[PDB]
RNA sequence: UGGGAGGUCGUCUAACGGUAGGACGGCGGACUCUUGAUCCGCUGGUGGAGGUUCGAGUCCUCCCCUCCCAG
């Protein structure tokens, strides 16, 4: 079957049940679709306080990981990991994140996430150990397990047979390079708002030009920078043509 | 002054991760952050407590169910009184950065709704919703995650607790020890001089904004400082 | 509203001149789930008149509606 192992540097690895217990990517766990150990650098302190922050040279802000139990955790998840994992950092100053770089991390059979906490890592860790750096956006969050699920769960829905029986038409935002269609179920009317007459024809061929052309017009007016480097068919054309037109004028 | 946080969550269990843990689990622990879940489950009238349908036009997936999403968003509303702003995650919302976390954090309370399978009805979020937002342009499972680094991110302007803090990416830092793998740390760094190492760290975080996220750079204002330290980066980089 | 072609459940697709079926949809139900998964019932059609024939979705006439080709 398809599967996929996540190694985890993290000092609170009970936040990770957050994916690992919940939802579709719980279940993936629990048909070993997904994988996903952790180790906590706390469990490789020799301090006798089981200390894991020091100073940071030069004063100031805060605290910085302490550089001994830390790189003991790498060492010890990149030795179990064995040959060919990519080891990436969770970084705001990383690659920012976005559905073309999660196809990418998609690409790896084996992965290790370094989650940062305190003021972040030491520059030298990082030279030495880390091969690539990403960011989940251009904001500053407590630590890196946020990101890290993030990405995890990003990754996870393109694992096979996690979303499940032929997932191929699931429809999502991003997944074909455009913003998704809005959806509509029961009841038929509520709150004085009906449901569009296309969704209840029952007429295939209508509800599929509907959903795309909805997709374009939405991509268009939110997204549009998602527009200009795609490849579309001449029905998208057409379509999207229809749209702009339409909501214009 | 402390931060209120109203959830509508399927799988409120998840926001532990942010409860119990860290820099906001300690926030939670003194009472400088609430966070209260309300789960669309909890308001199912049915055997099956069933809190998903499938969407019209036919085609694969499911989209939560309307009333009882609806029911408890109504009641958290309720619980949060007046001035409360329902947020809706997602990935066609506004993208969150520095800026709007800055602008969220002014509110006082927050209620956020968290998606999950295909989605929320369109009629909710044309009703109930006052803002949408996303974490970034990637698609996840649901909103749950994307509501736990929301609120990460706000709590740190909560008082009793910067990168991105003048528009650039932060410093690289350094700890003991003095040598790490024939790797010594920069020299400027011990000279215990305060002027000295400032000038270091801005010119730094200037030169690694350039490179990584020149981008970032268009719309500032650099001070005359930094405009001197960055010309000097930049030609360091290729002299 | 000139010259060709064509009308079957809401849509798609079958039926020798012999009891109009299937898929999807819509309604509803089970799965015993967090099932973005899978099953199961129910609903529903030959556009309308004539006529041929023991019998017509099918063949003939007319009417109507629809697509294609220069209004
Ligand atoms: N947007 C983000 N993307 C990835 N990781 C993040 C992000 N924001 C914060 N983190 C991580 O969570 C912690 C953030 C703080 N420790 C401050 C980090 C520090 N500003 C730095 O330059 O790395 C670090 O471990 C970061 O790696
Ligand atoms: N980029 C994102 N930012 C914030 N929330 C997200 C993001 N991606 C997914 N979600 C949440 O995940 C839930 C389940 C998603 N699969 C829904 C995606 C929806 N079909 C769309 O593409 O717009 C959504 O309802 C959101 O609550």
């Amino acid at each position: 079957g398809s599967h996929m192992w996540i190694g985890v540097i993290s000092l609170f690895p009970e936040m990770f049940k957050a994916i690992t217990e919940f939802g579709v990517t719980g279940r993936a766990v629990k048909h070993n679709l997904l994988k996903v150990e952790c180790w906590n650098p706390r469990d490789f302190t020799f301090d006798k306080h089981k200390t894991v922050d020091d100073r940071p040279y030069g004063g100031g802000p805060g605290m910085l990981m302490m550089v001994q139990p830390l790189r003991d955790a790498i060492h010890t998840a990149k030795a179990a990991a064995g040959e060919g994992a990519k080891v990436i950092y969770l970084s705001p100053q990383g690659r920012k994140l976005d559905q073309g770089g999660v196809t990418e991390l998609a690409q790896n059979q084996k992965l290790i996430l370094v989650c940062g906490r305190y003021e972040g890592i030491d520059e030298r860790l990082i030279q030495t150990e880390i091969d690539e750096e990403w960011s989940i956006g251009d904001y500053v969050l407590t630590g890196g397990e946020l990101p890290a699920m993030t990405l995890i769960d990003a990754v996870a829905r393109f694992i096979p047979g996690v979303l499940g029986k032929q997932a191929s038409a699931e429809e999502d935002s991003f997944a074909d390079g455009l913003l998704d269609c809005p959806h509509y179920t029961r009841p038929e009317v509520l709150e004085g708002l009906t449901v569009p007459p296309v969704l209840m024809s029952g007429h295939h061929e209508e509800i599929r030009k509907w959903r795309l052309k909805q997709s374009l017009q939405r991509t268009w007016l939110r997204r549009p920078e998602l527009l200009e480097g795609l490849a579309l068919t001449d029905e998208q054309r057409k379509l999207l043509k229809e749209a702009q037109a339409e909501h214009n004028s």
